């Protein structure tokens, strides 16, 4: 019974935090195995990063100059490299706390939590998705750089995403664990606007899903429609539109639930349409569309 | 930048969970120092849940009956007893991943974060509040009691709710620590009514607090009120009358905002008057109410 924006336990990166400091910057960093990962901008001073080159900045920095802390001892820096966005930073002792890992880069309306840290310690975790404009609606101040995304499957942390910044809007942009960039981003102090924040239809699909599962089924109706008729509103309302593969992915919701994915897409319609009345829905008085089909499951499932 | 919905890290939680078992019972317990806690509902079968004497079941267990797992490993049960609605399991080892805890009974309108369990594993983080009416509205399914909520400060970690139960309309019950129930409800498969939901006020003016921090003003409005007047408006809606007590807790609110207690609670009356017209505050189509004073403080300025 009920329905939470539910976060992964966090543990497992916890034991993955430690604080990087260059200079004067001071940035969160990811360390497994012998590998310390964090924004490349640590090497940038307030004035470098209105336009910085970072393979000129990086010819100034040693090893001894990134100095990288786990709780209260210092770990010894025997190597660096640049990957794109991220520094790695070789560390001469391997991290006794690195779970079974993987990195991924994930597509946009896949959601991810996030484990927010300021030097090295963690503050707190929340779900995020990766939005279609490629920008993420997360909560990060200065000093949170460096903090991850990631997703967990039994045992195995699949790191998806590092923070690198705030737009002028208040959204956040960062990169996968090998430095590239999500979206059109570049780590420059530079006005670089997102583009349509899209709602993601197959997540509000499934959430429906899970609403109908724990009782809140006042928006079903008599109503059906086909992909094309549901795409024409989806285009007016700024939703993705439903693909075959989206609906192959709801599958198991449409199955548990009896609803046929096309039947729960005219109740979408008429929702978009209509509005919600004053009513809500899961607690909420707007369409949730940061819940996968795979979450729903999930959660409505006990996953451990 | 940004508001999240933002629960603890969970790590220090994780390393206490174990699985118990009682005939053919299996829920989750809290394993802190050489001791187990459990819901003590663990020695019912369905059948008894309906009118069950624990004194009298608790009888035909003994120490061998309590079967207790932390990962794959069992812990040898040494001794057990009953206070109020939970069992404490006294194991012949102390938990080597037990952090510094207390056992505290929250007041209502006080947030906190759950790592829902299931078999002893982990399944996800999020936030909950205790309702005014003692109940929480929780992602719980069969399996997740003895799951814990929890609050941390630095390194300490206050434990304040054990999941015991879902009443018939989808929302749930439990005790603190003690095993005292939260609220009128008792361990026993009858039906329980909650009271009415009312709306924690303080938590929603922190809330806009939160909001104009983070840019969303257009709810400010020419207005002011009284602490009398608000609460004619805040009984209509069925909110919590606020006090003099309320107002000071929002006082660093107020204070890094500019914004005067009594001026936010006149834009709050209007919002309650006129609703929101489609519009959104903090990504929300509705008023939040389940983030406190601290937790808006803490939140925007990065405690770790
Ligand atoms: C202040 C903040 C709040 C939340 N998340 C991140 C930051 N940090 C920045 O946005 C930094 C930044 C700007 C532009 C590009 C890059 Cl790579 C980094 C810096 C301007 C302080
Ligand atoms: C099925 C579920 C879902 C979510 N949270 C808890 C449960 N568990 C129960 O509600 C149990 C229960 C009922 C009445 C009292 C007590 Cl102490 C325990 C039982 C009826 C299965």
């Amino acid at each position: 019974s009920g329905f939470r924006k539910m976060a992964f336990p966090s543990g497992k990166v916890e034991g993955c935090m430690v604080q990087v400091t260059c200079g004067t910057t001071t940035l969160n960093g990811l360390w497994l195995d012998d590998v310390v990962y964090c924004p490349r901008h640590v090497i940038c001073t307030s004035e470098d990063m209105l336009n910085p080159n970072y393979e000129d900045l990086l010819i100034r920095k040693s090893n001894h100059n990134f100095l990288v802390q786990a709780g209260n001892v210092q770990l010894r820096v025997i190597g660096h490299s640049m990957q794109n966005c991220v520094l790695k930073l070789k560390v001469d002792t391997a991290n006794p706390k690195t779970p079974k890992y993987k990195f991924v880069r994930i597509q946009p309306g896949q959601t991810f939590s996030v484990l927010a840290c300021y030097n090295g310690s963690p503050s707190g975790v929340y779900q995020c998705a990766m939005r279609p404009n490629f920008t993420i609606k997360g909560s990060f101040l200065n000093g949170s750089c460096g903090s991850v995304g990631f997703n967990i499957d039994y045992d195995c942390v699949s790191f998806c995403y590092m923070h690198h910044m705030e737009l002028p809007t208040g959204v956040h942009a960062g990169t996968d664990l090998e430095g590239n960039f999500y979206g059109p981003f570049v780590d420059r102090q530079t006005a670089q606007a997102a583009g349509t924040d899209t709602t993601i239809t197959v997540n509000v699909l499934a959430w429906l899903y899970a609403a109908v599962i724990n009782g809140d089924r006042w928006f079903l109706n008599r109503f059906t429609t086909t992909l094309n008729d549901f795409n024409l509103v989806a285009m007016k309302y700024n939703y993705e539109p439903l693909t075959q593969d989206h609906v192959d992915i709801l599958g198991p919701l449409s199955a548990q639930t009896g609803i046929a994915v096309l039947d729960m897409c005219a109740s979408l319609k008429e929702l978009l349409q209509n509005g919600m009345n004053g009513r809500t829905i899961l607690g909420s008085a707007l369409l949730e569309d940061e819940f996968t089909p795979f979450d729903v499951v999930r959660q409505c499932s006990g996953v451990t």
